[PDB]
C-alpha cells in the first residue's frame, strides 16, 4: 500500500492507489516536493 499526501493522513488514504501503483500528491511547495511524494509511493 503506497499512498502519500502533502497535507494530512485523512486525505492521504482518501485517494490511495495500491502497492502496484505509485501516487504522489503535491501542491505549491515546489517541483522537487512533487517528486519526493511519488518517490515514497512508487517505493512503498
Amino acid at each position: 500500500w503506497g499512498c502519500v499526501c502533502s497535507g494530512s493522513t485523512a486525505v492521504a488514504n482518501s485517494h490511495n492507489a495500491g502497492p502496484a501503483y505509485c501516487v504522489g500528491y503535491c501542491g505549491n511547495n515546489g517541483v522537487v516536493t512533487r517528486n519526493a511524494n511519488a518517490n515514497v509511493a512508487k517505493t512503498a
